[PDB]
């Protein structure tokens, strides 16, 4: 059976394993993709299946590489830097240009996987990001596995929990997103970041 | 007695002949300042002084260094700039966008129109600084913020016009009908 690291050798078996059906569908025509705007510049959107989250989070676990200031492991520490480069530049980056005006994916600055839990606790200090666009996908599921939790939007005044598995979330990384985490008071929180210029 | 690059040599000066009165008394406390967000998240507002805009397009017009555009550094104005975003546009910037830490910037030059595709600039937000008169000195012009659906025109003198530079203002320039248009642009990251 594929896994998370057969991309692209096994690319139409990955697709239909990992990739949401909604996103895959509609890669040559996002027109009709069911998108939300949940603030001003800001989406939501379905990219990944639940089985895609539940193998990223397993390989993270069992690795155990987290840094020991948030809990994450870099998707370099477990060799998926070479996948989520051909995610980003074949699959996200033809919804950007198609949420903002074409603008062209040039690099990946980092991805990594953050590990809220119980255990440690961080200052969730509001913040810009280290990017021209941000891509934020739950791992694994509010209210089931954790509680609270989620992403204050400080200059649309919008708070933004509750995200669906696979799903993903994306916003400016600069100047018009300011934004700081939201500490879950349960359980643990999965989520996979990309920080993309 | 001053000029444009007595700054900051004779920095007291200088912003009083070159700075917009509006601006300068307004540095400390921008709470009061009369800005105008033209479109979500662009700010038009008074940055310069008539004897500022009418002494750069001489400097450039007597260069002859020429879209069509001349960057600062070629007329030795590029340190006299970088004082300006640094200790003036920087602290505006980050009551207007949430705190942002002007990085760095990447360029800045004067265009000159005289007898158009819609992009993304190279920077973090874009300054745009009109620098002669709409309707005396050239007509029609301006800007279209394709994403905002919002026609930008007759920007008065001296007046600055700040955006988004990738992603979230996608924008073109708008063709003049007669006579010359002079801005000022810069890319800051
Ligand atoms: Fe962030
Ligand atoms: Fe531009």
């Amino acid at each position: 059976e594929v896994t998370l690291y057969d991309l692209p050798t096994r690319k139409e078996e990955w697709e239909k394993k990992y990739l949401h059906p909604e996103f895959l569908s509609h890669l040559q025509n996002f027109k009709d993709f069911d998108y939300t705007e949940i603030c001003n510049d800001v989406y939501s959107f379905p990219l990944f299946t639940p089985a895609f989250c539940k193998e990223v989070i397993e390989v993270m676990d069992k690795a155990n590489l987290w840094s020991k200031p948030t809990q994450d492991t870099q998707l370099y520490e477990v060799g998926l830097d070479k996948q989520w480069h051909y995610v980003v530049f074949n699959y996200v980056a033809p919804f950007v240009r198609h949420l903002y005006n074409n603008y062209k994916t040039k690099d990946i600055n980092l991805a990594f996987v953050v590990k809220y839990d119980m255990e440690r606790q961080s200052e969730l200090a509001p913040h810009h990001d280290s990017s021209t666009y941000t891509l934020n996908i739950a791992l694994n599921e509010y209210g089931k596995e954790y509680t609270a939790g989620g992403c204050e939007f400080i200059r649309h005044k919008f708070i933004w929990q509750g995200q669906k598995v696979g799903y993903a979330t994306i916003h400016a990384g600069k100047l018009l997103a300011y934004h700081r985490a939201l500490p879950i008071t349960s359980g643990k929180r999965y989520i996979l970041v990309s920080f993309v210029n």
